[PDB]
């Protein structure tokens, strides 16, 4: 059974695997099928309820995590899916390892428009990854960086163009195709059209039918085409699209991704003819709670379409709801096994069973951190920082015999031990190497009763902000936030503002005449942004996005 399934791509089985996945799913009682359904998240006791299909790692050490594998995979009878969120590298982006190598942000790859940047990230994602024992990535992301105000989209995107985006996206497959670590396409149906996180409600893809069709599923059949192995559908709703395949479907009947019927048997299965695996977004977001019961939503997931739950809340509750809709009949038996199947088809894919060691050679551990990574972090660096606004003649390069005291302004949502992030820190440093007398904001006196213009124009010959304003799970806005430190200035000390993460910070600061987005905040980065204000390095980044946001004043 299920050869039409197995037999082709994604898949692409033997005769010989195609019989394991068959003879394993008639020795699997109803629970361990639906266990399989459940990748459990590891923050390694995940088996106490029931024996999960797969696991998450949350960001450890490296070592750590191939010993959770070597314990895991052992102790499991039908071996794991092992994922994690690899998406800047081996870290960075809240996800990944803690030790790992961090390349730079997707929208960083972007900047540099050269797609051989995107495999090369998919390279360090999967290679550091496959290391220690992972063999599934949440990545890479394809939503479309339409509305600036989106929270949770931003530099986690590669911009606001499909075709760079179907671009970067293949690139970032075929380089973890060459670890052997699956892909997930992410997040169906689409994030990027609203302004709103799905982790605090369900959020709305409102394009039209039409729009919606030539936009993001012209992207999604891209990916489905060049073999994308998974697919992650989100809570994210698109109504237009829904209304066109069950045109008689009542407002509160449209369900977001993860629930929705039309969305992952109608467009996916049928229209796209997707026929990997399909798994849902982590089941604790608002969008998925808020959406139907719990004890009935996690069985029409899976009878709807999804082939695994992502994470569980209470897993003996989510377990027992499970049972009961496998009982009752929200989950039909012959859906069950068809779910499994495609679980299994992935371990077999991935010839994890037929493997008699479970993770690499110990001397896999070199690549992570090695030169390499290291040095493609750098030329991305080199590639991707970009001029964005330069309306102040001279300025650029600089020199400290222009300009030789410094205000360094940090600006972040993060709150790092010390008050400065490290990474600022180390830019100070390098601007004092290079000559310059650097105080922080905090250190010297500002305008007021006791301090004039006059006497900061005698202290200061240019302020240069340093904003890093990140994507986090639920964060309704990262919107530049401060108001006495904002470049209001900018007509009586020259200003330079330069942003490490969030693309549309001229949205916040439209008075700044020199403008820099590098898209990420870490070392390679920074050292690349000195190199190239003080004119040793040209600016090659160009912008895969509008960093105006339309916006008259901006420029």
């Amino acid at each position: 059974m299920y050869e039409s399934i197995l037999s082709i791509k994604p898949y692409n089985l033997s005769k010989e695997q195609i019989t394991w996945v068959n003879q394993t799913l008639v020795s699997l009682s109803d629970d361990e099928k639906l266990g399989q359904l459940i990748c459990e998240i590891i923050w390694l006791d995940v088996m106490k309820h029931f024996l999960p299909g797969a696991v998450m790692y949350r960001p450890f050490k490296a070592k750590r995590m191939r010993e959770f594998t070597q314990r895991l995979q052992k102790a499991s009878k039908i071996p794991l899916l092992i994922a994690c969120n690899l998406e800047r590298g081996g870290s960075g982006g809240n996800g990944g390892m803690e030790d790992g190598t961090y390349v730079a942000s997707p929208m960083g790859v972007a900047a540099t428009d050269d797609e051989s940047s995107a495999e090369h990230l998919g390279e360090v994602c999967a290679s550091e990854g496959s290391a220690v024992g992972v063999n599934w990535t949440y990545e890479p992301i394809i939503d479309i960086d339409m509305n600036p105000e989106n929270p949770i989209t931003n530099v986690r995107t590669y911009g606001s163009d499909p075709e760079r985006i179907i671009r970067m996206a293949k690139a970032y497959c075929r380089g973890c195709r060459k670890w052997g670590v699956l892909t997930t396409i992410k997040h169906f149906p689409g994030d990027g059209v609203d302004y709103r996180d799905q982790h605090l409600m369900s959020s709305v893809n409102n394009l039209s039918a039409d729009e919606w069709m030539d936009t993001y599923g012209r992207i999604y059949q891209a990916l489905i085409e060049d073999g994308a192995e998974t697919l992650m559908s989100a809570h994210i709703r698109q109504p237009n699209v829904t209304r066109m395949v069950n045109p008689l479907i009542k407002d509160e009947e449209i369900m977001p991704g993860s629930l929705s019927k039309e969305l992952m048997q109608g467009i996916l299965r049928g229209r796209f003819h997707f026929n990997g695996l399909i798994c849902t977004d982590a089941t604790q977001m608002v969008g998925y709670t808020c959406s139907m019961p719990r004890h009935e939503a996690l069985p029409t997931s899976i009878q709807n379409g999804a082939d695994m739950l992502t994470f569980t809340l209470n897993p003996t509750e989510d377990f027992k709801a499970l049972q009961e809709g496998l009982s009752c009949g929200l989950l039909t038996h012959e859906r069950l096994d068809e779910a499994v199947a495609r679980i299994l088809g992935m371990k077999a894919k991935l010839r994890l069973p037929e493997r008699k060691d479970v993770v690499p050679p110990l001397h896999a551990m070199e690549r992570i951190q090695s030169k390499k990574h290291k040095k493609w972090a750098l030329e991305i660096a080199d590639e991707s920082i970009t001029l964005v606004k330069d309306k102040q003649k001279g300025l650029l390069p600089l020199s400290p015999q222009k300009t030789k005291r410094i205000i360094l302004v940090q600006a972040t949502n993060e709150k790092p031990e010390g008050g400065y992030l490290s990474e600022a820190r180390l830019f100070k440093g390098l601007l004092e190497k290079e000559g310059f007398i650097v105080h922080w904001f905090e250190e010297v006196p500002r305008p007021g009763t006791g301090y004039s213009i006059e006497d900061l124009k005698r202290d200061t010959d240019l302020f240069i902000y340093y904003a890093n304003f990140k994507v986090s799970s639920n964060q309704t806005t990262i919107r530049l936030v401060w108001g006495d430190s904002s470049p209001k200035f900018v007509c009586d000390v020259p200003t330079l503002f330069l942003s490490f993460s969030n693309p549309y910070h001229l949205v916040d600061v439209p008075m700044v005449k020199t403008y820099i987005n590098a898209y990420t905040s870490n070392e390679a980065t920074v050292r690349m942004m000195i190199e190239k204000l003080m004119g040793r390095s040209s600016f090659k980044g160009k912008s895969p996005v509008d960093p105006f946001a339309g916006l008259w004043d901006a420029r």
